[PDB]
């Protein structure tokens, strides 16, 4: 008995926050399947006016090794109705002294009812990834606190037993179960980039960066399930920088360097590491990149992927990430999920952690907070130290971060909390 899980996320969320939510939902599907449910994940079209296949960005065969996945267009070809939408929203009273995992159907909080409308008894209209003719047979809001496992529980609740296809909107509401542990990393590891994108990126490395997998020692097994831990990747003879600006300048100024600050940082790293080539991934306008270059030493060369051909903006972004990921040394931007996904690529490729978890400091704070070191994992008073805080659950609006610790109750009292939670807010949506 096939069942289908569809999802969407807050309209304002970017590509790389959406990549993280995929992992949350993919782990819900994993749990569902481990418990005997034949669930298939339907991949949501990439949109903000467009409705683009996952193939353009990712290797489906890789994704399919973790859980069964289909494109949304394939799902439509089966002529199956969407039986139920579950919207997903917070508990209006907010979380308490413990972060209780729970869910409950509740009246819809905004903007739910401005985004879905009952036009016939079994016809609820909504965005549905820009597809005008798609609709749901049923609709409701559910307040939820919890994780991939909690979502599993919700989807198995008797209230939805008659549905075969269910769409969970505002999926960013859900947290990772076991953040940074095996299954989190299996989901991350399965998101191999599309071969065509990897080919284009490798052509650039060869032609401009004196870089290929052979010399860089960055060759990865074709089948991600066979990856093993290593810290022996060298990378091409270049420095990678993700330079996040645009909106970050107008919601995030105090923790970013200026143009001269950035120049200084790059010059210093290049001297320390004997590198003369820099790969720059940035969203900044040409002028700003031009002013950066003009502040650098004449010996240093700055490269960017700009011969983009017929490639769409998301493909270009992936290419920038892959190129940063293969540098001898990487430095990224504060709280950017585009940067977070690069750090994860480096973990997978097998670089030393020193070369990966680095962030550009603001001009007046050279000992600024550096990113949390969530390292790749392949295997599964007496309190441990607290873990790092997780990345914010949301890239815009209010979200959640947590940190955890453990204690052996058999040989110690182990009093007090093993989890802390706090609100985070990266920028406005
Ligand atoms: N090509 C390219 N695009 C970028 C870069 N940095 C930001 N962007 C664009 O801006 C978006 C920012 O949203 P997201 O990926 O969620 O990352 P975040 O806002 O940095 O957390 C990215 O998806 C890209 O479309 C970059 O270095 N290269
Ligand atoms: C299931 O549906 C009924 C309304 O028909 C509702 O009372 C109940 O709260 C729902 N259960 C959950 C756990 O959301």
């Amino acid at each position: 008995e096939k069942k289908f899980l569809l999802y969407d996320v807050n309209f304002g969320e970017g590509f790389n926050l959406r990549r993280d939510v995929y992992m949350r939902v993919a782990n819900t599907v994993r749990s569902l399947r481990d418990s005997g449910e034949n669930y298939i994940l339907v991949l949501p079209p990439w949109g903000r006016e467009v409705a683009l296949s996952w193939r353009l960005f990712f290797d489906l065969e890789s994704l399919n090794r973790f859980i069964p996945v289909i494109e949304f267009e394939d799902f439509l070809d089966e002529n199956r109705p969407i039986d139920q939408v579950i919207y997903l929203q917070h508990y209006a009273e907010g979380w308490g002294t413990e972060y209780v995992r729970k869910f409950e159907k509740r009246s819809c909080l905004p903007p739910a009812e401005s985004h879905y409308k009952q036009v016939e008894e079994f016809k609820w209209k909504g965005w549905f990834y820009s597809y005008e003719d798609v609709y749901s047979r049923n609709f409701q809001c559910v307040s939820i606190q919890g994780d991939s496992g909690t979502l599993k529980d919700l989807l198995k609740h008797s209230n939805f037993s008659e549905s075969t296809s269910i769409m969970v909107d505002r999926a960013e509401t859900i947290l990772h179960e076991h953040y940074g542990e095996v299954d989190y990393w299996k989901a991350r590891r399965s998101m191999r980039y599309s071969n065509d994108l990897v080919d284009v990126a490798d052509a650039f490395r060869k032609k401009y960066l004196d870089s290929d997998d052979k010399r860089d020692k960055t060759k990865l097994v074709d089948d991600w399930t066979k990856e093993k831990p290593r810290r022996t990747a060298i990378g091409g003879p270049y420095l990678g920088i993700h330079w996040r600006r645009r909106d970050f300048l107008y919601a995030k100024k105090a923790q970013l360097p200026t143009i001269p600050g950035t120049a200084k940082i790059l010059q210093d790293l290049c001297k320390k590491l004997d590198l003369q080539k820099i790969y720059l991934a940035t969203d900044a306008p040409d002028q700003e990149v031009d002013e950066l270059k003009a502040l650098l030493n004449g010996e240093l060369e700055v490269y960017r992927f700009t011969d983009t051909q017929k490639l769409n903006d998301g493909q270009i972004a992936i290419i920038d990430q892959y190129l940063c990921a293969h540098a001898a040394y990487f430095i990224g931007s504060y709280e950017s999920t585009f940067t977070f996904r690069i750090q994860e690529d480096r973990e997978i490729i097998g670089f030393p952690i020193s070369t990966t978890f680095n962030r550009l400091c603001p001009d007046t704070e050279p000992t600024c907070e550096q990113p949390a070191k969530w390292k790749i994992v392949y295997s599964s008073d007496g309190w441990s130290p607290w873990s790092e805080w997780t990345s914010c659950s949301t890239s815009c609006g209010n979200g959640i971060q947590q940190r955890g610790r453990s204690c052996d109750s058999l040989n110690n009292r182990c009093e007090g909390s093993s989890v802390q939670t706090r609100t985070c807010h990266i920028q406005e949506c």
